């Protein structure tokens, strides 16, 4: 569990358990899998939802 900041803007896929995003964007990363999909929480908009972990940086 750690925050993870969005370094590009994106626009979900619709009708898929994907989020939109705006670069800069903050987010709760509760669990990820190996290949990178993320089930985070995006602390602006307070959705939750998919995001990909090559569109996010480490937060420190
Ligand atoms: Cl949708």
């Amino acid at each position: 569990r750690r925050r993870v900041r969005a370094i590009l803007p994106y626009t979900k896929v619709p009708d898929t358990d994907e989020i939109s995003f705006l670069k800069g964007d903050m987010f709760i990363v509760h669990n990820e899998l190996e290949d990178g999909w993320m089930w985070v929480t995006n602390l602006r908009t307070d959705e939750q939802g998919l995001i990909v972990e090559d569109l996010v940086e480490e937060v420190g």
